[PDB]
């Protein structure tokens, strides 16, 4: 078995490599990338994303969203608040404020113990889940808004043609800004690649041991899971790598920097925070071997997850024994 400690991989492709995406994808599995449930890829150093980042500006966060916390220092939940809308250029400014910038640090290991140590004292400000790409249409290689459609990898393998479209999503972080503990919806593939500015530290639990991380979690915070049986799906709960080691559960972690591509694997649970101002784009896709990963996905039906119109034809195909009650959580 390949990557029988699950431990996360770095590839390196060649720019040859670099043209066939779900070819490449395959490869790392066939190496046992998957068993980590998250990869990183550093494109070969003749291709680029777009010219330059100069003109960004004056994209709209029409929902910029304020994370503050609840319970203690490293086991807590977030919720969002909503803000008034501002461009990326007010957004930059603000992230870079003496209230949210990034403290003097030493390095990467010095400026995760801050963030566990101080993270709930401050709410800072995520403009996340911003339908968009900054990809060129001329970059043909890992563009993230020309990959193959999950629908049509269904129907593909399924035989069934459904409605529903797949875009990719824009993230301008800051200091502190926080993605909580979570598989993707209906345990897709996420795809992650970080544009520009600071740095974005990640922590995830091998799929092999997905379900340690869920009993701890239904422990940590038993009000929510006795409000939903996958409240992980609310994507809301944070626990620090020094909570997790002293549970005995798995998992690795690894800082992703400006121009690498970052794959999280089906049913790979991950969480994890960025340095400072940063813009990140990434999308879910498919290949054959997620579809039985789809059929076993645990489902939130409690009302707080909402999700988009294209996870009902997922549900429906994939799922048609839990199919009512997941959209009556969905009305
Ligand atoms: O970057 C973030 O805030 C969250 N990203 C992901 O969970 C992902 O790419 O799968
Ligand atoms: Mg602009
Ligand atoms: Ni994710
Ligand atoms: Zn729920």
């Amino acid at each position: 078995a390949q990557n029988p400690n699950c431990n996360i991989m770095i590839f390196h492709p060649t720019k040859e490599e670099f043209n066939d995406f779900d070819k490449y994808i395959a490869y790392m599995e066939s190496q046992g990338a998957h068993r980590a449930g998250l990869a990183k890829i550093i494109p070969p150093k003749e291709w680029k994303a777009r010219e330059t980042y100069d003109n960004i500006s004056e994209i709209l966060i029409a929902t910029p969203l304020q994370q503050v916390a609840s319970g203690r220092a490293g086991v807590f939940t977030q919720y969002h608040k909503k803000k008034k809308a501002m461009t990326v250029g007010e957004y930059r400014h603000l992230a870079n404020s003496k209230k949210y910038q990034t403290p003097p640090h030493q390095n990467f290991e010095d400026l995760e113990r801050k963030y566990w140590k101080n993270r709930i004292y401050n709410s800072p400000i995520y403009g996340a889940d911003i339908s968009g790409s900054l990809f060129d249409e001329n970059t043909k290689q890992w563009n993230l808004g020309h990959l193959g459609t999950i629908q049509d990898l269904l129907e593909k393998e399924c035989g069934v043609v459904i409605e529903g479209v797949n875009t990719p999503y824009l993230y301008f972080g800051m200091w502190k800004t926080t993605f909580a503990w979570h598989t993707e919806d209906m345990d897709l593939y996420s795809i992650n690649y970080l544009h520009l500015g600071e740095p974005k530290t990640w922590y995830v639990v091998p799929p092999e041991h997905g379900q340690r991380l869920e009993r701890l979690a239904r422990e940590l915070f038993p009000g929510s899971s006795r409000g939903c049986g996958a409240f992980l799906r609310h994507k809301v709960a944070l626990i620090s790598p020094t909570v997790l080691k002293e549970n005995g559960i798995p998992f690795n972690r690894i800082t992703q920097e400006a121009g690498e591509f970052m794959v999280t694997f089906p049913y790979g649970y991950h969480a994890g925070f960025n340095h400072g101002f940063n813009c990140a784009e990434a999308i879910n896709f498919a290949t054959p071997r997620w579809i039985d990963y789809g059929k076993m996905a645990s489902q939130c039906s409690c009302g707080e997850a909402r999700v988009t119109f294209s996870m009902d034809a997922f549900v429906r195909i994939l799922q048609p024994e839990r199919y009512d009650l997941w959209k009556r959580g969905q009305d």
